[PDB]
């Protein structure tokens, strides 16, 4: 069964202009390199980065949109207990540490990233038996 | 003198229907036996339990409620931080830890909980000297 | 560059009636001892508390101001990570811990607070190379 969908736009542009930019929160998810490299907005690591960003928060979305009039639970540091990890091959896949990984336990987070242009994007599907 | 006040209705079908799914909070509140007895709608685990969780939600509710236009302070976590504990006598009391623990250093939690058909019900008053 | 800016009005009998009460959030950034003198309203630490209350809210503003649009990061327990010390000569300053320490690093927190009669009032600008 589906337990949520999520779907997140990043601007690349805008992603690049804060990602190294002291405070953000952007230091907390991302190596010092990254956030160098990232901020150029036509750059290789730019594009990677923004759609991670992307993914992190699809998966935000498609937890708490399952939640529909409940309070929130996820703490506020959820941006850092979320890992976008690719294989050898580029295949995404999520990471999960804190309490979203006990409330994700027996969930299967499917993930895919993409980007053109100036645009990055990502979806989640969240599945469970 | 009252600090707060709080009261919750839990939908006992509803909650036995969610008490076991994956990809909710409930596992970090309940056992995977109290959570399987809980997910028939019949039971008295189910009965009992929404009546447990409908007393976290009054707690939440009445402390909450006492901080009118303020910023709220209740951690994410906040439902695995207050416990309903029952004597030998089905009497109940709420235990509680982290941050809400020290907040409410001092302050008497008055707690009642019931049930009837499909419906669960807690009421909160938290006094202070 | 500026990261943000941040103002709070605190209204000092407002905050004597109430930072010395069970049941609120002061015990956790006030010593018992400044809570009870706090607790009159004319009196010296009132006054000098409920403008280190007001730098607090000043810092927490000018953060969350920053990021308009987004999912909040700040903690529940934010007051406690926010402290306002000062030098021999009165002069404030701003320490931090916790996730917002991380987000503030490499920003200046240029902070003043000031009280007359029923309130006290502080302004927050961060800034960053
Ligand atoms: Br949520
Ligand atoms: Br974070
Ligand atoms: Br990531
Ligand atoms: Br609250
Ligand atoms: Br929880
Ligand atoms: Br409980
Ligand atoms: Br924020
Ligand atoms: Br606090
Ligand atoms: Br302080
Ligand atoms: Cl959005
Ligand atoms: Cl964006
Ligand atoms: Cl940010
Ligand atoms: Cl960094
Ligand atoms: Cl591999
Ligand atoms: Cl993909
Ligand atoms: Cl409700
Ligand atoms: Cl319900
Ligand atoms: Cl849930
Ligand atoms: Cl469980
Ligand atoms: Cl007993
Ligand atoms: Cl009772
Ligand atoms: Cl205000
Ligand atoms: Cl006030
Ligand atoms: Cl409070
Ligand atoms: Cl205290
Ligand atoms: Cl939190
Ligand atoms: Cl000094
Ligand atoms: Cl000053
Ligand atoms: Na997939
Ligand atoms: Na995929
Ligand atoms: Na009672
Ligand atoms: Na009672
Ligand atoms: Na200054
Ligand atoms: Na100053």
């Amino acid at each position: 069964g589906i337990v949520g969908v999520g779907i997140d736009l990043v601007s690349i542009p805008d992603f690049a202009e804060q990602v190294d930019q002291p405070g953000t929160v952007f230091a907390e998810t991302f190596t010092p390199g990254e956030r160098r490299d990232a901020s150029d907005k036509s750059s290789s690591a730019a594009r990677h980065l923004a759609a991670r960003w992307a993914a992190k928060e699809a998966v935000i979305k498609a937890w708490s949109g399952s939640r529909f009039a409940q309070r929130p639970v996820l703490p506020a540091d959820i941006h850092r207990d979320i890992e976008v990890v690719t294989d050898m091959w580029g295949r995404p896949r999520v990471r999960l540490t804190g309490a979203i990984a006990e409330y994700l336990a027996d969930v299967t987070i499917h993930v895919s990233l993409t980007h053109e242009g100036d645009t990055a994007a990502a979806v989640a599907i969240l599945e469970a038996p």
